[PDB]
């Protein structure tokens, strides 16, 4: 039964773009899915695009027989300094392929082990601050998580320090990394991006890609200029060879990969813990309920691989946290072949479709009546989720290459924060999500009062 696509207000030859404006686009969409329904068309002045909400819909668009990932707008503006990497890039494109052979076997159960060590490194340096803080001061969670996170993939991925916790203001990549993604954001607004009027916007764009270039000959340099014999991203990058085709990556993407996986693996990691702790903070015996596992598993100075594993209902807690608010809320996909959709929605060859993760999550057909409210204890056991029910980390093959990284990642640093510390909301915090394509919590602060619990001395 064909059913005609509903679409919001429309306006003159700018169609639907100026129902955007705000610095919360995807929140802005997130309105409009409760208003038109499970699909709606979101028509820009070169672009065509369709909105999924329901897990229905969205069901058949994880079919990867039928559809395969698409570059969203948005994503071809980061493949500005993305490019040929392996987020920004077509699956049809010869090194994606390439370079997922290559770099999949770095994400494995068994190099997850190795990673665990320096893991624990960057994660005490953020206990070791928090520990040292004057009674008065606040903590800024979405900033010191980013100082975890960037770290922690940094030391991990290609052996090099940014010594985040040794400095005062962000460091000088991320300035220029988020002001990289704002400025991908927002030209989605521009109706006439080629217009003079965003030179500025553009030779400042060009800029921070210049800083974030200068980072990765540094560590090419700091890699060449050996070193230690290493196991780890970056020796892949380098040395790994395509079984496929037998050939090791060209320098122009090797670069390419390197600022990917610099801003993709540990991005939206950091708004995860601190979406997490803000939705313990908000809810207090559920808080109270995870730091009794914190305290009753970790029953050491320092966590190990295996306590970090068996950390549950920590878990349970960040993929609730995954649910509410995705912080990469959507992902593109276009048709391989003309088809229906739902068997309503006519589709055809190479039409895009948006998966609006957030409201995906919301769906009171699956979860419940309370999509709202923060209950940890959906993912008692996860046979019980349907299928494409829950996807934060993406769909199929294109799906994170990271997500075992992000996961352990944030089990580990949320657990030995609920063992060493007790949390206050010192304001009565009301959540004002920033918006840069991901998504993360701005201006969140608290306070931490110590358990006075030591550690161990990371040796390894
Ligand atoms: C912590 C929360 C994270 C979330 C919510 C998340 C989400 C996603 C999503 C939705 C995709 C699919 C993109 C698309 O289909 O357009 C993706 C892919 C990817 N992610 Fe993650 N991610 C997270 C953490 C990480 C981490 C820790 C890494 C570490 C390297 C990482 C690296 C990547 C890479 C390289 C891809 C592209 C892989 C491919 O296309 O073959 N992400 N992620
Ligand atoms: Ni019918
Ligand atoms: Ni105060
Ligand atoms: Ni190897
Ligand atoms: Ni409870």
């Amino acid at each position: 039964t064909i059913k005609e696509m509903p679409q919001p207000k429309t306006f003159g030859e700018l169609k639907n773009l100026p129902l955007l404006n705000t610095d919360k686009p995807v929140q802005a969409l997130m309105k409009i899915a409760d208003e038109l329904g499970e699909i709606f068309k979101f028509e820009a002045p070169g672009r065509v695009t369709r909105y999924l909400s329901s897990q229905r819909l969205i069901k058949e668009a994880c079919d990867e027989s039928r559809f395969d990932k698409n570059l969203s707008q948005a994503l071809k503006f980061v493949r500005d300094f993305a490019g040929d990497g392996l987020f920004t890039s077509w699956t049809h494109e010869k090194n994606w392929k390439k370079a997922h052979n290559i770099l999949l076997p770095s994400f494995s159960q068994q190099a997850m082990k190795g990673y665990h060590a320096m893991m624990v490194d960057i994660a005490v340096q953020l206990v070791q601050k928090w520990e040292r803080l004057n009674a008065d001061e606040h903590i800024e969670v979405p900033e010191d998580m980013t100082r975890l996170t960037l770290d922690t993939i940094g030391l991990c991925g290609f052996n090099y320090r940014f010594n985040s916790f040794y400095r005062d203001q962000p460091h000088p990549f991320i300035t220029s990394m988020v002001r990289a993604l704002d400025e991908a954001m927002n030209k989605l607004q521009r109706a006439n991006p080629d217009d003079p009027a965003y030179d500025e916007n553009k030779r400042q764009f060009q800029e921070d890609i210049k800083v974030m270039n200068d980072l990765v000959d540094k560590i090419i340099a700091d890699r060449k200029a050996s070193g230690e014999q290493s196991d780890d991203l970056l020796t892949h990058m380098l040395n790994g060879k395509d079984p496929e085709t037998g050939e090791p990556l060209d320098d122009e993407n090797i670069r390419y990969q390197i600022i990917t996986f610099l801003i993709a693996g540990h991005e939206t990691t950091s708004g995860l813990l601190s979406f997490a702790l803000y939705f313990l903070v908000k809810n207090p015996h559920v808080l109270q309920k995870a730091a009794e596992e914190a305290a009753r598993v970790l029953v050491d100075p320092v966590p190990s691989y295996k306590q970090v594993k068996q950390l549950k209902y920590v878990g349970m807690v960040l993929n609730e946290a995954l649910r509410l608010w995705p912080t990469a809320p959507a992902f593109s996909l276009y048709a391989k072949e003309d088809t229906v959709l739902g068997g309503e929605y006519p589709l055809e060859k190479g039409d895009e479709l948006m998966v609006l993760i957030p409201q995906l999550h919301r769906d009171k057909t699956i979860w419940g009546d309370d999509v709202e409210e923060f209950r940890p204890e959906r993912f008692e056991n996860p046979s019980a989720i349907p299928q494409h029910a829950f996807k934060p980390f993406g769909n199929g093959q294109r799906a994170c290459i990271g997500q075992q990284f992000a996961l352990h990642e944030a089990t580990l640093v949320l657990g030995m924060m609920l063992k060493h510390f007790d949390f206050e909301d010192h304001t009565n915090y009301e959540l004002d999500i920033k918006e840069t394509l991901t998504l993360k919590p701005e201006g969140f602060v608290v306070k931490a009062k110590s358990k006075k619990i030591p550690l161990g001395g990371i040796p390894s």
